[PDB]
């Protein structure tokens, strides 16, 4: 049994069009997305002159709105699955269900999304949230929900990686996380990397966040960070059977649509498929 | 008599920033923002296809309760002072007092602002309001609050720009509007150009409208949009004077003031000394 739940913010891209991602599902196909709890952000006071750490008090006070009511499903027994709004509503979902199980996470995206104040050159708390989950970063925001990181750093997985900076790659290697490139989906296969998933990520309990720039700019153009060379429609649909089947999928976010980018609804249609696979696997 | 009427939204712009550029006033400045009326963007069903009029239902529909408040604080006697925002909230601002009554625009700005879907070459609607004031481009959008154009071409006078794409200056040439640009201000002088404009614009009715990037970025960084070489802060200033000594100022905006571009908060500090001498000139 899912619950959906939208999430109406791009605080952590801070570029203009993933915040009207959940509104336009709706009446795009409103038979997947018409009965869809929206979350009501509540704008919070900043410091502007932190341009490392854009919207931290906002993004963090929807990361615990977020997390109170993931955690809430997850204890009614139901999958919580978050159509965002950017990557940064993670950090809420990962940090309601940790609270309730320890889980794993597929991490799909082209990015590791894994940067601190230290290391993001903009500041963008859209790519900082895999990092806030493990320890990294500013500690209000590991803090969101419960005090202390929020995953094991051994049970992650970051899949489909395509480009990754110096800064944010030496957060990476603190933490010994495994990355699987999409040059490896390219060279050896979507099955045979798969496989190594099987192999390398043992947790039965699995959480799945899709970052839409996973995809090949071509096939998703609406998102508001574009990244060339990525997955195929195929390759992402394998994946999301190959977890259902040999995991105990927890949650699922789907995050960084963004509409005003998107060219006829590809993008979006790639969503709408997405939830409707996860809706009935 | 005065109200403050703060505008969050960026949806003519497109760019994250200027939604929260009256948060930042609240924060920066209570003594001054803080009691401040406001109007949050009700998000509306769009045609992300339609990529030369991006927002267009949403716009509109802000633009439309801007209008009534507009309209209601003319009528009750206060002049409206709205700090936004994008440029776009001016469609709704204008139209509320062009209700009432017949009134001139004095748009500073460093653009025109009177592109129509045909000229545009991004789809902001931040860049179309004063033609769709005249009445040029999409009807919908001209049609905001009351049927037909809102102004007459004969009393208004942009002042302050220094860039127009051809196909903009195509649409501003067969209106025949009065353009003060900045190096004009320079020939002749600002007390000359004044002059001018005195002699020029004769309806005792005066609504301004601020581009904040008609100022120079080095003034003010502060803008979603920055163009080089423009005013300074006693240039600007006379001109305030000048239009509340010899016109009757109706209502005025303040616009596209970013927040997250500004540097050690210059730019907020030129709002507030703008704000609080339109609150008493």
């Amino acid at each position: 049994k899912n619950v959906l739940i939208g999430v109406q913010t791009n605080l952590g891209v801070n570029k203009t069009g993933t915040e009207f991602g959940p509104d336009d599902l709706i009446q795009a196909y409103p038979d997947t997305f018409d009965e869809m709890e929206l979350i009501s952000v509540e704008r919070q006071k900043e410091d502007f002159n932190d341009k490392k750490l854009k919207f931290k008090n906002t993004v963090l006070d929807t990361c615990e709105k977020i997390a109170k009511r993931v955690n809430e499903a997850v204890i009614d027994g139901y999958r919580p699955i978050l159509v965002g709004g950017d990557h940064s509503i993670s950090l809420g979902s990962v940090s309601g269900v940790s609270l309730e199980k320890e889980i794993g996470v597929l991490w799909i995206s082209a990015h590791g999304d894994m940067n601190t104040p230290e290391s993001t050159l903009t500041g963008n708390i859209h790519g900082m949230p895999l990092a806030l989950l493990q320890g990294l970063g500013d500690r209000e925001l590991v803090n969101c929900f419960y005090e202390g990181a929020k995953l094991d750093s051994r049970n992650i997985v970051i899949f489909g990686a395509r480009e990754i900076e110096v800064e944010e790659r030496k957060i990476i290697e603190k933490t010994g996380v495994k990355i699987v490139y999409y040059d490896d989906i390219l060279r050896k296969g979507i099955d045979n990397v798969l496989d190594e998933v099987k192999d390398y990520l043992k947790i039965d309990n699995l959480h799945i966040s899709i970052d839409m720039n996973v995809f090949d700019p071509e096939i998703a153009p609406g998102v508001s960070v574009p990244v060339r060379r990525g997955m195929s429609y195929d390759e992402m649909f394998k994946s999301l059977k190959f977890a259902f089947k040999n995991y105990s999928v927890t949650s699922a976010d789907i995050t960084e649509f963004n509409p005003l980018n998107d060219i006829n609804g590809k993008t979006a249609e790639l969503v709408n498929g997405i939830v409707q696979y996860m809706m009935n696997p």
